[PDB]
This record gives structure tokens, sequence and C-alpha cells, in this order.
């Protein structure tokens, strides 16, 4: 019985995993949302600030679809992010390699939906000057696909408000506002427009 | 003695046979087939308390225990082999994660687990962790108080359930010469809902009260 | 249909990659790599060790006959993205780094049907620089060469589309402002070897804001 | 003959490593690992965190029947060097480390025809130590235990050749001088397990030069 | 093309060499090897007087020769040599004996093999090693030394040789915090009371001061 549930899952996974990424003819849309945990450090000597957050990522591939009834009513499953394609979303203004704080495992559901929530620590270019005043300091960093134009990967948010509800209450810095906004930008390298979600944080000393 | 040397050879052959048989992977737990992970903490040292960033550094090891049917075997079929140590990469392990780390955890111990014939698995990773903590008052008689939650990152309370044996973090190995003394340390199972997921997730809350020695 | 384009792309990649791997350039079959720099930030200048840390991305471009395909055979697919591990990439290396380069970006390249390849790794580099004068109107000047480590100019040759480093993306709040940034192809002779090595010399003049 | 010596050695390694594969020690077939330490340097003593950083060589010796061979069948080859990854190695772990150890030497071991292995990894270790007193004539005393993480004494037992740490490579110019260094086998129980675990206790007494 | 045949030959060569036969077991007493070694010193980056560690940037030139890497160019379309990944071949275990940190690799690991079985390999490294920099702010400067050599092979298996005993300073960074008074690289033979076999290292001695 409980073996039957396993047999069906191993079945489903084996049937499935036997994807070249998106293209202009097969475009993929990624929904991004940020949950900001902490502003760990603000370095005025280098103008770098360190964030800890979660990035929620959602997209859909028909190549991931299946009929639950054939697979014993299995709606969804966890799998290693290595077992599937995942999008290349990248901070455009990092000063160091992002460090991954959580297991890389995604949830795949029968309709082809994939949901993935990497927690990360990020050092990025920010000038904290004013962080000790009432107005505080403002910094911004864009997140987007590195190699994929708007014609291939589109970016969406469900809300322009960063989720602050997990922000660390004892942080050295308190958040005044945090917004996540979709943008369309052009770059020297390429004629095609690239999409980003601009994360803007306004913060000050506690 | 030829017999004794033949005996040792047989045990080896028996062990390899057992390992090859079992490793011919388990998909992970499901709402249909939930799994309970037992968890306890042994706190060795509070290495550093950084009042400039509100990050605190711990060294500890977590005992993880769980049980799987697919890891069961009859010892009499395998020459009285009750248990074996095996690389942790060889088997499924739980994704237990600090919820409030500021840096990737650094692994201080070999990752190898003990598997027993009833399907029991024991695993004790030792770790150094930076997590979010305000050590204000650490220099005071009552010291400072910090907390960090550990639980599965991707599996709700319907897939992975957590339990402790005791609510006392084990202090018997705590470094006597540490810069910080422990006023107390407890480990408590909790149930919480998070915005991303409708299902409740379980964590074990490590709460530590400490001050400068 | 979108299934077909997907089927065609997978087929195209299996044909190009599974049919071994280009062993690299040779005296018989040399290769020109085009290089250009986009300077995002001067993060840190350490006057105690004389190391400066740059954040930049490096555009690299080259072309291999063995990467060509006829689009009409493969669905009029004119190009694709592929992981940089699936193809040969040039060994371009800073000659005066003090630390291993840190990669800030996904490593994925764009291959085109004419066989051209385009790749843009973003990197943080610590290199040897004396920031003395950085506090003055004139500022400080430093230079670092980028070139193949193992391939002389009979094997790999280097080219720039301009001698002007791209500052369009330079961080406006950086501790350091850039006075000038140039990138210049050099034919460099080393007494170790009979054959010249080719590099692109990056020269940055900068000062505290 | 050079090909023959080479050919014999390749055959030997193939015979050994393709043979029916030691799954590691068990209670039925326990193992004694001999451990000795050669202290190179005390690099750093941090009194703000109570950590101390040590550089040292750890000599490890054990013997497996499954590694035995007759030199005669193999051209009188007595011993060979092999990658440490080609064989089983013990899990010896420092019990008090505050950071993952950093390996300073290649991982290659020597295997001799009696089944003996000799493996000497060089390491930099940060471990828990209170430096207090280091600046006095008495100096400071610190201790760290090394033993198997996952194997009880019924599976792995330890021994030393001497109670005396080898000080012959200790760096003459170190910020710290060594007053005494000992290495002593201990037996110990831990909350986790009924079985005793064996460790070798490294005790160092030191002060500022 | 003829450029197409060039690729086929090279590939044919590399396969015949690398795929064919057993992996080179490494040198032995019966089949000993000589490694030639030289240092080009680029920079003294840092001198820490609180830990007595000094950080060097340099590249090493390593050369050795193996019969198992030989080929006749005529057989192979007259290719006299090629570049190959260092993972494709055996490389020597040359190691600093007095380092305090894992060496950091600054250069692509790729070596050049020539038809006579000769290999040249030029790793660039940043190395922290035990050095007391005391006197660096004086006129006579500081002197430090570090030995390099095989970790696991005695003089009977691996022998070391230098082309010159002068460290190459021609590439030294002229704006370095530290200026070099002298740098030498000298072969040394050591014996240990236990054993008749010699042990071989190249001793790098550097005298330097604040610029
Ligand atoms: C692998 O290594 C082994 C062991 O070292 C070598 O085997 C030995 O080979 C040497 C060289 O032939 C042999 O040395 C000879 O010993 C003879 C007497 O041996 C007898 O008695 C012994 C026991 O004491 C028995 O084990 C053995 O079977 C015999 O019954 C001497 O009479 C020889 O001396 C004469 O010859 C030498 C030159 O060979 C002259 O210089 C002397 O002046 C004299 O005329 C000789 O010294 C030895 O016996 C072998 N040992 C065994 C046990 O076999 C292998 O050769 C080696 N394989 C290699 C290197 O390929
Ligand atoms: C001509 N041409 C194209 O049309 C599309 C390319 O797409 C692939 C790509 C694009 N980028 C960059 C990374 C960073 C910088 C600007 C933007 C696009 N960015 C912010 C996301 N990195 N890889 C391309 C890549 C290299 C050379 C020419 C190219
Ligand atoms: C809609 N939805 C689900 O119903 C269940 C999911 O479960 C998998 C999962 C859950 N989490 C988080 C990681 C961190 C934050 C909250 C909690 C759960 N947490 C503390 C462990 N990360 N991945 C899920 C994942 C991504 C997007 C939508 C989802
Ligand atoms: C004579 N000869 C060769 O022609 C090519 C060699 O290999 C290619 C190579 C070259 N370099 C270095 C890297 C850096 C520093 C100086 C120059 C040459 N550089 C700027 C490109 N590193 N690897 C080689 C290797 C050892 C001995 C003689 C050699
Ligand atoms: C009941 N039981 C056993 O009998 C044997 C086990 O052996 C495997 C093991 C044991 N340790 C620890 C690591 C550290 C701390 C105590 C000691 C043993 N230590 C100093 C070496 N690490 N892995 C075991 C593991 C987890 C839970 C119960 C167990
Ligand atoms: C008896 N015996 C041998 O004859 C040869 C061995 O060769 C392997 C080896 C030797 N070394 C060290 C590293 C450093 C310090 C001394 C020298 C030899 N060193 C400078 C190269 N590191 N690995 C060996 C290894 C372990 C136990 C006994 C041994
Ligand atoms: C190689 O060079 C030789 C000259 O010695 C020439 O005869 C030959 O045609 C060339 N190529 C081959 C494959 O022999």
């Amino acid at each position: 019985d409980k073996l039957h549930s396993q047999a069906n899952l191993m079945r489903l996974k084996s049937d499935l995993f036997n994807y070249p990424g998106p293209t202009k003819d097969d475009p993929l849309t990624v929904t991004l949302g940020f949950t900001l945990q902490d502003i760990v450090k603000a370095d005025s000597s280098t103008n770098e600030v360190d964030l800890v957050y979660y990035e929620q990522q959602r997209w859909k591939l028909n190549s991931l679809m299946w009929d639950p009834n054939e697979y014993g009513n299995i709606t969804d499953f966890r799998t290693s992010a290595a077992d599937i394609w995942t999008p290349d979303i990248t901070a455009y203004s990092s000063t160091r390699p992002v460090q991954v704080l959580s297991p890389q495992i995604a949830v795949v559901t029968h309709d082809g939906s994939v949901m993935f929530i990497p927690a990360q620590r990020l050092s990025f270019m920010c000038d904290p000057t004013g962080v000790d005043s009432e107005e505080g300091a403002t910094c911004a960093v864009k997140f987007g696909s590195w190699v994929y134009s708007g014609f291939e990967i589109d970016l969406k948010t469900d809300t322009d408000q960063v989720d602050l509800s997990s922000y660390y209450a004892s942080s050295k810095y308190e958040i005044l506002s945090a917004t996540q906004t979709r943008q369309v930008q052009h770059y020297s390298c390429c004629p095609e427009p690239y999409i980003d979600v601009n994360l803007v944080v306004k913060f000050r000393e506690r």
C-alpha cells in the first residue's frame, strides 16, 4: 500500500525525466517574489551591502504535465533542482558570488507548474550614506535572466510589495520600504530588450 | 587460522551483498507516506558574537534519526549483520535547515550514517552556523537570548514531522573555556504557517541564553 | 509545433555535440577571439597590499567551422543558448591577478548558425595596483593584461571593437570615479618563449569621489 | 624492462582494486589505526573568539588483508603510491574544530605488500582553545581530540608510536614557542552511543616567543 | 578541409595516447623521473607580522618527460605538440613544505605536451607560507625561505633539477609594497636518520623590504 504510493512516484519520475530551455518560439514566463529576511551589513568603505532573502520562482513547462489518475492521484512532488531545468535569474549588480542558504529542491505539480524558493545571501553595490538619518538610505538591485531576452523569458510579479513579514526584528537595520518592480531595459551587448525585477530597499539604523 | 580468515572474508562478502541489495532510490516522504525525523542538538561552542552585524556563530552537532521500510533487512539472511555505516550520499537524508542562517553552514564532520536492520537511520552532522542574533546584553548577568529554527525547507508537517527526545539541548560537551557561558539552551518543537505554503511546517526551535564568561 | 521547434533544437544539439569536441586552436587552425570590457565597479583599493578589486563583465566572441549548421535542416533555428561546459571556451586570463577570479554570472553562451559564439562572464578580480594618488584630482592609474595563458599568437589572436572600455553601466555611487578606461590589443614578447603572446591591456585611471 | 616494471605495477593495481571491495571495518573485522602528529606551526591565537590555528602533519597507518600481494608475482614490487581516493581511508576527525580543516598536501598514500597503508595529510586546523596565559612564562595549554567520527572502538581502535609529538619540523620563527606537545590514546563515552569511542588527545602548551 | 584533417589527426593522436593503455602509474625506483623546476616571482602581496605569514604570487615552470607520451609526427600529420587539460595526464605532486593555507590556482590548468614525451606546465599560484617578516622596514630587509618538492616520492622516484639558481624577477611588480633584494632557488638533498634514500626539494629564499 505505502509501497504502492512509492512505486507510483518512482514510476512517474522515471517516465518524466526521460529540456533545452525557452526560445522565441517556446517562450517561458517566470514569476518572481522576494521575502527580505535581514540586512546583515552595510559597508561605507566599499559601498557594498549584504542581504539575506528568499526568492520565490514559479514557471510552467508542458513537458512537465501528467495525469494524476494514471499515477495514483499524485498531484505534485519534490525533486532536486538538478533533476530539472531552472531559470538563470541573476542579480545584475552583485560584488561577490551569491551564497545559497537552502536545499535546492523544487515542487513540480501535475499541470507542469514548478515552484522553487532558494534562500540567498547577496553582496551588492549600494551606498548607505544617510542610513543614520531619518530619511535613511536607498539602494536598488535588478534581478533578471542573464542570457535570455524578453522574447524568451518574461518576468512577472504578483505584487510590487516585497514580503517583509519574515524580516528579522532585531536586525541592525530596519526597513522603511521595500518594493519589487518589473522593468524593461536595453543593453549594449544585444538589440533585444531584457526584463528585470528591480528590488528597491529603503532602510536606516535601528 | 584458515577458518577465522575464511570467517572474516565471509562477513565482508555478506556486507557488500547487503549494501548492493538495498541500494537496488527512495523518492522521499509524501502526504500518503509521512516521515518522522527525530532531532536533538549538542552545543559545543558559541565561537563568536558579532554586535556590529547581529550575527552569532555556533558549533554543534545535530542527531538525526528516522526509519524507512525500504532499509529493513533480516540479519539471519545476511550472516547476523545488525547494522552498517554507509556514506550519507548513498541514502536519502532529510533537508533540515536553519531558517535564520546568514551564511552557508560549514560541515565539520564526515558525512556517514548508521543504518540498522529495522530500517533505522542515525546521522550526526557537526556544523558551524552563523545565524541572526542580537547579542545585546551578553555582558550582563542575565546575558543575551537568541533563537534559531531548524526544520525541513521543502516538506510540510504532512510530509516530514519532527520530534525531540528531550527539550534540553545537550550541554555535556560544551567547551568549558569558551568566551561565552550557557545560562540555558532548549530545543522545542513548533508548528507554524508560512505565507508561501498553506500547509503547516514543523521546526525545532533552538533557544540559547548566554553571557560572556 | 512548439513541440517541433523544441524537438528540432534538441536534435540540433545532439548533432553538433555528439558528432567529438573541438580540441582547440592550433598553428594550422588558429582562432581570433574578440574581447571587450564593461566596467561595473571598482569595489576596493587596498593601499596596504596594493591590490585593487574590480567588478566587470567581459564580452568574448569567436567562430568555429564545426559549430555551423544550416537553419533550414533544423527548423530555421538561427541560434541557441547552451551551457559553457558543452563547448570549448578560450582560456583568457588576467596576467596580474592576486586571487582566483570570482564568477558573478551564469556561464551560458549563444551559438549561431554561422558558427559564431558569444559569451559574457561577469567577474570580480583582485589584481596588482598601486592606488597611490587616488585621493588627488589626478587620481591613480593601473593596468592589467588579459590573454591566453597557454596559447601564443600563432594559436590564439585577440581583437577589440574599440579601445574604449564600456562605462555605460558603471556604478554611479561607487567610491571611485573613473577618469578613463581603455582596452588595447598588444603583441607581447616574453623572454621565455619564441612566439609572441597576445593580450588586451586594460588601463583604468580613477580617484576617490 | 621499464615498460615491464610499469606493466607489473598497472597489473598489480588492477588486481587489487578490481578484486572482491572492503566495505570498511566492522565488529567482525575491526581495525587499528596508528596516529602520530608533527606540529609545524601555531599560526594564530585569537583571544576574542578563543580559537587557535595549527598547521601540522597527521601520519596515519593501518593494514588491510585485502591489500596484500606477493612481490614475486609482480616483479618484486614491494610498495606503490596511489591516490587516496583509490582506497578506503579512515574518518579521523578533530572533535573540537571550529572550521572545516584545510588540506595542504596531495592526497596520495603508500601501500606496501603486507597490506599496510601509510597516509600523511598536512592540515590547517582551527580548534577551540583559550589563549589566556600565552603572554606569560607559563603560557597557555590547549587540547584537541582526534578520532573516528562514525566508528566505535569495536570497529576502529587507535594507537600511537610515541607520547611525544614530533617537534622537529616546528617552525623556528613562529609567533609561538612550544613548551610541550603530547599525543595520548583515550577511551571515551558519548551521549549518542553505548559503545566507547577512541581518540588521540593532542595537548599543546605554548607561549609568545 | 586540410584544417579539418588537422582536427582529425590531433583527435586521433590524443585518443591513441590517452585512451590507449593503462593510466601511467607514476614514477618508481625502477622507472625514476626528473622534474625541472623554476620560479618567476610576480609579487609579495602581504606580510603579516602578527601571524608570521607572507603571501606570494608567482608562477612555476615544471617540466618532465615520459616515454608513454612519445609519438612520431609523421604518423600523426606532423603535429609536433599540443595543448591538453592537466587532468588528462599525470602531473607531479610538487608541494610547498611550509604553507599555511591551501594554494590558490591563478591560471588555467593546461599543459603542453611535445612529441618527444616532454611536458611543460606553468601553474600560477598565490601562496601563504611561514615567514617572519621582521626587519622588512629596515635597510637590510627580511629574509624568508620555503621548500618545494614531492610530498610522497623520495629522490629515488622523483629527482628535481633547476635550470638556474636565480629566481626570475623580470616580471616582478614594480609598484609592489615590497621590493626584492635577492631571490634564489636551490636544489637540496635531505636524509632522515631512519632511511638511506635521499629526499629532494628546491629551496626558495627571498630577501625583501618595504619599498
Ligand atoms: C625478486 O627478488 C628475489 C629475492 O631477492 C630474487 O630471487 C633471488 O635471486 C637471486 C639472484 O639469482 C638469487 O641469489 C642467488 O642465490 C643462490 C643460492 O640460492 C639458493 O638457496 C636459497 C636459500 O638460501 C634458495 O632460496 C634458492 O632457491 C637456492 O636454492 C646463490 O648460489 C647465487 O650465488 C651465485 O650467483 C650469483 C649471481 O646470481 C653470483 O654473483 C655469486 O657469486 C654466486 O655465483 C645467487 O646469489 C636468490 O637465490 C633468489 N632468491 C630466491 C629465494 O629465489 C629474484 O631474482 C627477483 N626477481 C627479479 C629481480 O626479477
Ligand atoms: C548580440 N548578442 C545578442 O543579441 C544576445 C546575447 O545574449 C546572451 C547574453 C546576454 N548577456 C548580457 C548579460 C547582462 C548584461 C547585459 C544584459 C545581457 N545583461 C544585463 C543581462 N549575457 N549573455 C549575446 C551574448 C554575448 C555577445 C552578443 C550577444
Ligand atoms: C504554493 N506552494 C506550496 O503550497 C508548497 C511549497 O512547498 C515547497 C517549499 C516551501 N518552502 C518554504 C521555505 C521556507 C520558507 C517558508 C517555509 C517553506 N520555509 C521556512 C521552510 N520552500 N519550498 C511551495 C514552494 C515554492 C512556491 C510555492 C509553494
Ligand atoms: C617555450 N615554451 C612555449 O613556447 C609554450 C609553453 O607553454 C604555454 C604557456 C605559456 N605560459 C606563460 C603564461 C604567461 C606568462 C608568460 C607568458 C607565458 N604568459 C604571459 C602568457 N604558460 N603556459 C612552455 C611551457 C614550459 C616551458 C617552455 C614553453
Ligand atoms: C546509538 N548509536 C550508536 O550506537 C552508534 C552511532 O554511530 C554513528 C555516529 C556516532 N557519531 C558521534 C560523533 C561524535 C560525537 C559522539 C561520538 C560519536 N563522536 C565524538 C565521535 N557520529 N556518527 C549513532 C549515530 C547517531 C544516533 C545513534 C547512534
Ligand atoms: C616509512 N615511510 C616511507 O619510507 C615513505 C612514505 O611516503 C609517503 C609520504 C612521505 N611524506 C612526507 C611529507 C614531507 C615531510 C617529510 C617528507 C615526506 N616530506 C618533506 C615530503 N608524505 N607522504 C611514508 C608515508 C607514511 C608513513 C611512513 C612512510
Ligand atoms: C610531414 O613532413 C614530411 C617531411 O619530413 C613530409 O614528407 C610529409 O608529407 C608530411 N606529412 C606526413 C603525413 O608525412
